[PDB]
């Protein structure tokens, strides 16, 4: 556990980021959260950060697809939390089309929101970790960031520039006390998934959960979605000291996709 | 953790496998532990995880290498335990030689240990678990199952060929709520390891620690070991909920040498 | 051999673009090249392909930088052909500092020219070649696609993405007579590697040929640089038949780079 | 071309191997083949390969799935071709069955022979390449030597194995004159695969041309078989000035089967 640590998860006003942040807290770390949402939903989970988990937590709004929001994004969570010694960058968004018809304004969105905003974050808080001599940057990559799907161009391109960003970070900082990791997920179901789901069952003319069903079957063989939970708790692993020498890698919660 | 699990671990009288087998029974798992060395040693440690942590622990000697052997043994155990939940396919060995000067017999003894006995073991498990609904299947696999060095032939075939057994067994048992993945360690400072700082040792004309320096220096970024207790966490972790849509992948802990 | 066939490569002006397009023209296709450089020199090129070689050559200056420019580029390139059968994606640049060092403005030029070209390139040729039920869109990715060195965050990322985006567009196409694939190459002995080269050569205190012999020892094991009339082998090789069904994959000339 | 070139191809006498030793004495190489079958069949082989092309040929009964057998043959075939300067270690076989119930004896012939072959066969090469200072290996791998299916575990785990050994083989001849590759085919169909195609049928109960579709649908994203001489050509290709370089590595020819 993490009694003491300062904690960023980017987007975790909802989806696989809110669960990040939760663990982190549960685990005792302070917590900055970030993303959009619905003023009110976003501080009810920041006071429940606190009153359940006894620790502090922090909102702090910026768009991610702005180079300079993100470095003072960081700037501003290390002055609330007195420091910042894991950084989660999991914000990201989804567009599919085929590649002829996709639109460019998508395009540098997912490229700058999914991709540019890792390197941003890292860049801005790389220093505060190198000066302690211990960091945790934790990238939210998919399946995606090692194998390809149709209609997915921007964002298979993303994230596997994230896996590489991630090595290229590792690298830069092995023997420092910081690593940086790729969790790569399989499906789990958010609303980015949801809307995946809602578009099957449309194009095939059927129910939401047999459109679920098919989702899975393509890609991912255990037939079951990943839970946000899961993901949390790969996080927690992460930082960890048994993963103290986890460095530049990927870790694939992915009901096997990846296997075959 | 792992209260009321029964854990078996190969060639866990020393080095990675003693870690295993230590960290299970501090979960709380029951284990049988395998491999060779002196009696009282062996002894020792069988004793020793009893006392200290309160479970159950077994020793049986089989030599891996031999098919039947194998299969009998997961039996024994199985029988020892009252059920298997948690296989660790850890035995191994190493011989370093360029590929037309390997001898034929190291290549077979290799091949059969670190490889067949990872078929052979996970063969008679697997029924096990089906029948119970629930398994982990974790080998040891090696940076040498992703990537080669030069004069390891016997053993980066069988590395890889575990990586490959591990996805099959995987892909094979998905949704069962049986996972099986490959950690994959760097350098580990066991005796397996430390002949080949010796090795370097007298080709460089330098001191041991010296040598184990430039070892480091060439695979490894981080310039540190990986240690067995780490590995004994990353199992600990494979073992639990988190890890139940983590199926048919590698896990590396290697100080970056994957990630250039 | 291409006889017939109508070729475009970008930053063909120098390096291993221009090679391309000789090797391309050699074959018997007529070819676009693309890039910056000295207008008497870009002329001599252009008009060595058509003397030396018998087929038609067109130079069409476009940024690539530009999505729009890029899009243009395409149709200009399409009209002055008479259609488009082979894309070579090579345009790039490079640019090495640490993370938390690397310029902003540097970030995006890479990620713009070195991915987002690619995209953008592809968007535009694939309607043309899926009209006529073939076409070959080859990326030149790097060995950095799928690896990483310090000081290489946006060169790595990009090239990482431009795998995967090679893998979508493989994808998208399956089966319609069109392959994409990425040829991933080691150090070739261009400007772009001259320039790091020099670099070492005056951290070092050393001659710069002793400063090649460092950067391939480093990376290379063959000790060799790959040259630009192989990769201009392996282009044509990818145009042939006998790849007809390779695509969405990576063609490493590396020289043993991702072998360790 | 090949003119002068001495090429062994293992498992020549039909299938992928067939098109191989084709493709090579139609490149201009004296080539031995190897393998099983009807006599009279495999003597109208190897003088089609004479008459033909006007390259010698060689026939070399070996079983190689027996160590000494194999070296035995690779002198032999030296002896024959008056040197050695290609090796194609193509024989291989298949068994379909789930780990569980996959016979022991079954395990050992596939590792025999698609694992341990290539190393005795390659061990034996070597020393002729090293004093000549020139070779190609050529090992066919298969996309199950990168992935995963069910029912394939000694399948996958010997191919997995052979781009391992691939990787060791480049690296201990790295700059030698001597590289090794691994092609890695998606569906071929040879009787290795109608064997397959027929058990789909009948647990379909669809007609084999149905059940071909089934096969490729799976797996191979452009639903067309690759075909022996695309194969052939690669290998052509791996032999030639421009494959240099290219050492150490994977050349998929699969469909797509490995970019989803
Ligand atoms: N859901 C999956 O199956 C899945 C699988 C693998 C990877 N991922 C990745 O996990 C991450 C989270 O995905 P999710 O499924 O939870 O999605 P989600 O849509 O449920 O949540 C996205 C979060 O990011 C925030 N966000 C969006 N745009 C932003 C911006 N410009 N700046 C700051 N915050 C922004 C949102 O407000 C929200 O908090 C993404 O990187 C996604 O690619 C998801
Ligand atoms: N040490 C490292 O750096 C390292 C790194 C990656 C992977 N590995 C792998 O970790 C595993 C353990 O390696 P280690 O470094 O602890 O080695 P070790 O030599 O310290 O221990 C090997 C264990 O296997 C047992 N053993 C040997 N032959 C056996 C046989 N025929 N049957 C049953 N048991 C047998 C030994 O008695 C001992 O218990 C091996 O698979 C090895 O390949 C080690
Ligand atoms: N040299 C290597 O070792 C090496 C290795 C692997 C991959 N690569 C890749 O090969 C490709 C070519 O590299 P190179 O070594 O020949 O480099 P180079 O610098 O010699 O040539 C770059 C070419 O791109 C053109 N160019 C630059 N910016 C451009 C722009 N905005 N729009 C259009 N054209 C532009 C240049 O004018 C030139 O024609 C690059 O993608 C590079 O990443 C090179
Ligand atoms: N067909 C495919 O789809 C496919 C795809 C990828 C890889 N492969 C690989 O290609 C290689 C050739 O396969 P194929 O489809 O042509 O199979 P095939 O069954 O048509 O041919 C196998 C060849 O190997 C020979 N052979 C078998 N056992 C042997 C032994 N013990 N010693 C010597 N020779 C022996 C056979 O006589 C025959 O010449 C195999 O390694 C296979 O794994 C095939
Ligand atoms: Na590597
Ligand atoms: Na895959």
């Amino acid at each position: 556990m993490l009694k003491g640590k300062k904690a960023v998860v980017t987007g975790s006003t909802s989806g696989i980021g809110l669960a990040m942040a939760t663990e982190l807290a549960k685990a005792g770390a302070d917590v900055v959260i970030n993303g959009f949402g619905q003023p009110e939903d976003i501080e009810r989970e920041r006071s429940t950060l606190e009153s359940k988990f006894g620790v502090k937590a922090y909102y702090l709004n910026a768009d991610l697809s702005d180079a300079q929001a993100t470095r003072d994004f960081i700037a501003k969570a290390a002055e609330a939390l007195g420091g910042l010694d894991i950084l989660v960058n999991n914000a990201g968004i989804q567009h599919t089309a085929p590649i002829e018809e996709f639109p460019v304004d998508k395009w540098n969105a997912i490229i700058a929101l999914n991709l540019s905003a890792v390197f941003h974050g890292t860049a801005a808080a790389l220093p505060i970790m190198q000066k302690q001599g211990w960091g945790r940057i934790i990238n939210i990559a998919s399946a995606h960031g090692l194998v390809a799907s149709v209609n997915k161009s921007a964002y298979v391109a993303a994230k596997h520039g994230v896996v590489g960003l991630t090595k290229v970070t590792a690298l830069e900082n092995a023997g420092k006390g910081i690593t940086c990791n790729a969790i790569c997920p399989g499906w789990v179901r958010t609303p980015l998934v949801e809307k995946q789901i809602e578009a099957i069952s449309q194009q095939k003319g059927i129910d939401i959960e047999a459109a679920a069903r098919e989702l899975l079957a393509e890609k991912q063989p255990s037939l079951q979605f990943v839970t946000p939970e899961q993901l949390g708790g790969a996080a927690v692993f992460l930082s960890s000291a048994a993963a103290d020498q986890m460095t530049g890698t990927t870790l694939s919660l992915d009901g096997g996709w990846t296997a075959r």
